[PDB]
């Protein structure tokens, strides 16, 4: 799949950053993007990431009908990768 | 519609109270529950609620398909009812 992480951050900046700026989750801080937190719930991976992304979750809007799946393949790089390198911001 | 405004509270906390905890929104905070946002919006009125539960937007989800259309004008009911007071909370 599509892996293109400077336009996953930029994705990631449309439609991500309302609530996971900095990599953090200010709807649910216990269920951020930082490493332990989604290897505490099994979404440190690209699957669950864009399974997530397209379908949502809970209070997690759902972006299959606004995203391409290249969009939300970038997008789930991006997380991870940022994830790997300890987020900023 | 159905206008149950202690259901429509019940359906609020187990759905809404995530981000409009005491009518109050976490992710925008210029888009609350208070009158004065809602008047502003033109979201002060059963169907404008219903209508933005029943679809979601933004960084909002969509509720259409998890709740029942009489549950979505319950909570419609207890938002503008409470709007219309002055939210607790
Ligand atoms: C606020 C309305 C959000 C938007 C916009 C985005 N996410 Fe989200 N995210 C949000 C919540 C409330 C949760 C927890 C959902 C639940 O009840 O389980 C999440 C969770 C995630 C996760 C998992 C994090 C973890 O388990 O620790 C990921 C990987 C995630 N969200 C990614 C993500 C993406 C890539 C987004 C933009 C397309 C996005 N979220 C937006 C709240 C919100
Ligand atoms: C967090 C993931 C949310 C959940 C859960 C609920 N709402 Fe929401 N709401 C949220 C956002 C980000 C916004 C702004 C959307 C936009 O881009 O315009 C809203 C907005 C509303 C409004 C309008 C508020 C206003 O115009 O001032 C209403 C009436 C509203 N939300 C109602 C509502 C209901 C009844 C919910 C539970 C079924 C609900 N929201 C959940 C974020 C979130």
């Amino acid at each position: 799949g599509s892996a293109d992480l400077a336009h996953g951050g930029q994705v990631f900046s449309a439609n991500c950053a309302a609530c996971h700026l900095g990599g953090r989750n200010v709807v649910n801080p216990a269920k951020t993007l930082q490493k332990a937190d989604l290897d505490q719930y099994g979404m440190a991976s690209i699957e669950a990431i864009t399974t997530q992304v397209t379908n949502g979750k809970g209070a997690m809007p759902a972006f299959g009908s606004k995203l391409s799946a290249d969009d939300i393949a970038d997008v789930a790089s991006y997380v991870l990768d940022q994830s790997e390198k300890g987020w900023q911001g």
